[PDB]
């Protein structure tokens, strides 16, 4: 393992400019110290890539369940709230709290996903109540609010030219312009189909050097767990036209997380069983798979950035995926050179 935190990990971000690995989680059973927080780790090449705790930011009783990063600002989902933090280096790290706002309002509320728009002027959130809410940054003035799904929101993504994709437990995947529905994705719709599929993740990526480059990547999983579970699928969509270009089965292990490299070249997957995979995004070809790399659900994955401090750390290797899990561990996954 690269790092073992004092609590189960739920979310990961890698800052290209500072070279910091930001791992967040909670629900840790510990007498004194810390049960919930965000840990900032300095990545340093040594003799071999290595991680080291720089700053431990305590979140009191609130487990950080998701993260988004925008320059020096970190947005952190905690219970039914989104908290903002500013972080800067000097090696010391100064971490200021900024505003927070409640983003979910069910009878058992929880924020499930957060991300920025491109210019980091807006923040979009989604949770158990089915409402997408959009907030100005850093003021957290609410600018939009609308019902996106009839159940919990599982993921969302702000794409280029303003488009928002959302996926819920209501089996629908919806594409929005502000609060207006542009279209839905209809992949999900035989007679003896043992289970319907639901979309579990959604990410835009811009595949570099490709003229038909703009993509939306989704993951579909069986809605019901079955004795023999059917496979999960990874689907590449045209990012502008929303046509399904390629659908690849990606195993019977339930996919728990997706990430696209900053470049748009690579996809990372984690599963409920703790497995980790790297795919080539243009063709959905698996480059790397390790079964049960963790003991338990992989909660998030994140590539080493191709810009900033990343290249120096990567060395001869082609890319690096970090994974985190409920086992409180952060693993490194290196692709071979060339």
């Amino acid at each position: 393992e690269l790092y073992r935190a004092p609590f189960p990990l739920y979310a990961l971000q890698v800052d290209p400019s500072t070279g910091l690995l930001i791992a967040a989680g909670g629900g840790g059973a510990a007498k004194t110290g810390i049960k919930n927080g965000v840990h900032f780790l300095q990545l340093e090449l040594i003799n071999r890539l290595s991680a080291s705790l720089l700053h431990s930011h305590d979140t009191e009783t609130r487990a950080t369940m998701n993260l988004a990063l925008a320059g020096d600002i970190l947005a952190a989902g905690q219970d039914a709230h989104c908290q903002l933090l500013r972080f800067q280096a000097h090696l010391e790290l100064r971490v200021e709290n900024l505003q927070a706002v409640q983003t979910d309002f069910s009878s058992d509320p929880l924020q499930k996903v957060v991300c920025f728009n491109h210019d980091n002027t807006l923040l979009a959130t989604g949770g158990t109540d089915g409402y997408v809410r959009v907030w100005k940054v850093p003021s957290l003035e609410k600018v939009l609010e609308f019902k996106a799904h009839e159940g919990e929101i599982e993921d969302l993504a702000l794409g280029p030219d303003g488009k928002l994709v959302t996926v819920g437990r209501d089996l629908k995947a919806s594409v929005w312009q502000k609060d207006q529905l542009v279209t839905q994705l209809h992949w999900q719709e035989p007679t003896f189909s043992s289970t319907p599929y639901r979309y579990q993740a959604c990410r835009f990526g811009q595949v570099p050097d490709q003229p038909a480059g703009l993509r939306l990547f989704t993951v579909q999983i069986p809605h019901k767990r079955l004795r023999q579970p059917p496979p999960c699928y990874l689907t590449a969509w045209d990012g502008s036209n929303f046509l399904p270009l390629r659908t690849k089965s990606c195993g019977h292990e339930v996919v728990s997380c997706l990430d696209v490299s900053e470049s748009g070249t690579f996809l990372g997957l984690g599963t409920v069983t703790g497995s980790v995979a790297i795919y080539i995004a243009f063709s959905l070809q698996c480059l790397y798979y390790v079964r049960e790399a963790h003991g338990i659900v992989v909660t998030d994955v994140a590539f080493l950035p191709e810009k900033g401090r990343g290249p120096e750390l990567l060395g001869s290797h082609e890319t690096a995926l970090f994974s985190v899990a409920v086992d409180s561990r952060c693993q490194l996954h290196l692709l071979p050179s060339r």
